[PDB]
């Protein structure tokens, strides 16, 4: 019952773990993009504006 | 009947020994059958969360 207790504190939801894990994967990937569309966007303007 | 008394205390009904000897060896092996899938289960989980 104690070391049950024990899991009980530390607890991993490893299903939960691993898809939360996933998530932060795919949300870094997408910032990252983002960040180089933020990039080129400027580079449009620089010709534009030449 | 002295012979008889101690018999009495030392009555083993072997019959009965005998079968509850069984009845253990059948609890020890499915209990450990029981551990095996214990240890089972959490491979199921380590490929399905993989």
């Amino acid at each position: 019952n104690l070391t049950a207790a024990e899991s009980r504190i530390r607890d991993v939801d490893m299903a939960k773990e691993m898809s939360e894990f996933t998530k932060n994967n795919i949300l870094s990937q997408a910032s990252q993009a983002m960040l180089a569309q933020a990039n080129q966007q400027p580079q449009n303007v620089l010709q534009l504006l030449r």
